[PDB]
């Protein structure tokens, strides 16, 4: 039986209104000093509400089912009178979102590695039937070696809310699909608009539909009016073109092909997918 007195605490490494997660080390047993990070949330935050308590069940049995090196790994999962655990492997190498600060525009095969990782992640959710939808990059983590990990499956990470009733909307919306803002029914096929999103920060400096506000934000991503770069490569033109379409079924990966289709894409001509699964590729940023 693996209970909270077998671990450590080292740091917190986040809070918000359901609970906190510590940096944490195994006290004893196999693992002796394996290095965690443990969700802590509080029932009580959680029980009286009837989403937030199916939210947080599908966070764990994502989790528990989910085996996969770009998704963040559950490795146990237990309860208190007051408190859920989930002890999750440690992500060392930071947020993507810290890389695109700090380079501003990645180089194209950088871009490449990163989309080419993650649309693996999302292959995996999707023939799951799992849909991600908040891809962006405060969401994508990398591991010690520097590779991809997608995370926030749960409960909202935020500090201020989007008003009083839902919590779908309350990070950055840069990324979402314009079908999702306009309450029109959507499928996996938003996270490949929101991929196309991503993939115009990394290789432009920002993403493609951002106003001076939030209001003028949303207005620009529901008029989805898509306007690319002259200095972008023909492959990644191409791609973007494809993945930011308004209409939905008409996206590149909305096919019945789903992630295979994008990865057959010339923008990933050298990706080797075998050996970036088996994470045999060099990164282009090596945290450690
Ligand atoms: C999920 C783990 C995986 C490894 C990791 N590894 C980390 C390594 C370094 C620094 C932070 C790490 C975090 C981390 O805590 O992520 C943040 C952004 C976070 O999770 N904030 C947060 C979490 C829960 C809540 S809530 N809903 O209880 O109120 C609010 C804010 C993590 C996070
Ligand atoms: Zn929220």
């Amino acid at each position: 039986k693996i209970r909270p007195e077998c671990f450590e605490l080292l740091r917190v490494l986040g809070k918000g209104g359901y609970g906190k997660v510590f940096q944490v080390r195994k006290v004893t047993g196999a693992n002796t000093g394996k290095i965690f990070a443990m969700k802590v949330l509080k029932k009580a935050m959680i029980v009286r509400n009837a989403k937030d308590t199916a939210h947080t069940k599908a966070e764990r049995n994502i989790l528990e089912e989910v085996k996969h090196p770009f998704i963040v790994d559950l490795i146990y999962a237990f309860q208190t009178g007051g408190k859920l655990y989930l002890i999750l492997e440690y992500l060392s190498g930071g947020e993507l979102f810290m890389q695109l600060e700090r380079e501003g525009i990645f180089m194209e095969d950088t871009a490449c590695f990163y989309l080419a990782e993650i649309s693996m992640a999302l292959g995996h959710l999707h023939q799951k039937g799992i849909i991600y939808r908040d891809l962006k990059p405060e969401n994508i983590m990398l591991n010690h070696q520097g590779h991809v990990k997608l995370t926030d499956f749960g409960l909202c990470k935020e500090s201020i809310h989007d008003g009083t009733v839902t919590h779908t909307f309350c990070g950055t919306i840069e990324y979402m699909a314009p079908e999702i803002l306009m309450r029109s029914g959507h499928n996996r096929a938003v996270d490949w608009w929101s991929l196309g999103a991503l993939m115009y920060d990394m290789l432009t400096g920002a993403p493609p539909f951002t106003g001076e506000n939030r209001k003028k934000t949303i207005d620009k991503i529901l008029k989805c009016k898509l306007n690319l770069p002259p200095y972008l490569t023909q492959e990644a033109r191409d791609l973007l073109k494809k993945l930011l379409k308004r209409n939905a079924a008409s996206r590149l990966g909305a096919g019945p092909g789903d992630a295979g289709e994008v990865q057959a894409h010339p923008f990933f001509r050298h990706i080797n997918w075998e050996e970036l699964l088996a994470r045999k590729v060099e990164p282009p940023f090596k945290p450690l």
